[PDB]
């Protein structure tokens, strides 16, 4: 099948490499028992979504929970923790990323479960402090559950991994939560719109704000 692969990556050395080389780095540490049953499943250009409707990869609504504010995220995109050119095998492994998540080349996201009224996997401390729920509409990425199947360590997370990061042009919006209570919905003006996307999930009470570089209210964190 055809896949955009690492089109969303912000790290330059991952962006330059061939998909077979990046695929090797993700799968090289997999045990023989895992290799027998599992395959490295990149999200295809046309995929079956969580509500069993066939959509393009860029129309699958992904989400990333993060405590960093819009002034970081809409400026730089999502940069992974490990960006160096010669990482360890633990830092490039998809299975260890899925199982443990120690500092790695991947940026984790979760799929919108559209069969359950746009539910997403929520971390336990989402309602503590200042937290942002970033809305992502990106190409490529590695589907974790499709890859490992029954051997997927935490399938409730519904992970789509992005080795080398996610560019800021694929992030549409961000819901600013203060102790699990919505304050604002940030709008990314540099979002490359693929068309046919549903409206941003918002009440009449919640004020929507268009972001710019060094926004006055756009750098709130713990
Ligand atoms: N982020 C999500 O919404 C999401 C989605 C699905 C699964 N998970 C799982 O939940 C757990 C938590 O993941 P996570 O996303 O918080 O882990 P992470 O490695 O992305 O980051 C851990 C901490 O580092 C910060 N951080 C990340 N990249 C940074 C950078 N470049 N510079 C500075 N700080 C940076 C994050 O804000 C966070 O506080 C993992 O097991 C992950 O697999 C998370």
């Amino acid at each position: 099948y055809m896949t955009n692969g690492i089109q969303a990556a912000v790290v330059e050395w991952i962006r330059a490499l061939d998909l077979e080389i990046i695929s090797l780095l993700l799968s090289r540490a997999w045990p023989m028992a895992l290799l027998a049953t599992s395959e490295l499943r990149w999200r295809p250009t046309v995929l079956t979504d969580t509500d069993n409707v066939v959509r393009l990869d860029r129309r699958q609504r992904l989400v990333r929970w993060d405590r960093r504010p819009p002034n970081e995220i809409f400026l730089d995109g999502f940069v992974p923790i490990v960006t160096r050119e010669n990482p360890d095998w633990e830092e490039t492994d998809l299975y260890g990323f899925a199982k443990n998540n120690h500092p790695s080349i991947f940026v984790s996201t979760t799929k919108t479960q559209r069969n359950k009224k746009k539910y997403v996997w929520t971390p336990r401390n989402a309602n503590r402090g200042i937290v942002y729920q970033y809305e992502i509409y990106a190409p490529g990425g590695v589907d974790v559950n499709d890859s490992f199947s029954d051997a997927s360590p935490w399938p409730n997370q519904m992970q789509v991994a992005f080795p080398g990061g996610i560019q800021n042009i694929y992030i549409r919006s961000a819901r600013e939560l203060h102790n699990g209570r919505i304050q604002r919905i940030w709008i990314n003006p540099n979002f490359l719109d693929p068309g046919d996307l549903e409206p941003i999930v918002s009440s009449s009470r919640t004020p929507q704000v268009i972001w710019r570089m060094n926004h006055p209210d756009g750098g709130h964190r713990d």
